[PDB]
């Protein structure tokens, strides 16, 4: 029992064994890598938690780092530990999703509390994330004419005009809307609406 789960990317000895024992004295359980495949290797076998990563990492800059995490479609929380000279590299993986950055020389306290409000944010979506996976299954379930008339359906078109907006024999349109009810296990219009929701189709 932890009050979460750090993942350390750091080259610098020093700052592994200062972030490893500042975050111990918080409650927090670590991890750390020295080396920038090492996170990736391990990425597809770790339990939910907060990124904290040097922003010049050697073979994965803040940049590269959050381009990879993304691409995973990675839940965790990411902040960049950085010198001034490159807050502007910063500031680019803030653009591409990390929650936020610091300045060192920190204070460890500043660092636990963006800690503490990175997880609270981030941990609904991370709890989330089996659901939203097998929801955008059932979508890419669909056939591509049910994938149309879902969004015809969401989108208020009646049969005739679902038909005539994506060429689709009118016969053919409560066919693909049975399939697309099944495939999605939804009840109603409504609950068809809440799984494009989750699935972020809107």
């Amino acid at each position: 029992t932890t009050k979460g789960h750090i993942y350390v990317i750091d080259d610098d000895a020093a700052m592994r064994d200062s972030l490893n024992f500042l975050l111990d004295s918080a409650g927090f359980g670590v991890t750390l890598f020295d080396d920038a495949q090492a996170f990736l290797d391990a990425l597809p076998g770790l339990s939910f938690g907060c990124v904290v990563s040097d922003v010049r990492m050697p073979g994965l800059d803040g940049i590269e780092l959050l381009k990879r995490m993304k691409a995973q479609q990675s839940p965790f929380p990411i902040l960049i530990m950085t010198g001034h000279g490159d807050v502007p590299l910063a500031v680019e993986a803030m653009k591409l999703g990390a929650v936020d950055f610091l300045e060192k020389p920190f204070e460890d306290d500043r660092l636990t509390a963006m800690i503490e409000s990175a997880i609270r944010q981030a941990e609904p979506a991370a709890k989330s994330e089996a659901v939203a996976q097998d929801i955008a299954a059932r979508v890419a379930s669909l056939s591509p004419r049910e994938r149309q008339v879902m969004e015809g359906l969401i989108a208020g078109l009646s049969n005739k005009l679902i038909a005539r907006e994506y060429d689709i024999s009118p016969r053919t349109i409560e066919v693909y809307r049975a399939n697309v009810m099944t495939k999605m296990q939804a009840n109603s219009l409504s609950e068809l609406v809440r799984l494009a929701m989750r699935a972020g189709m809107l």
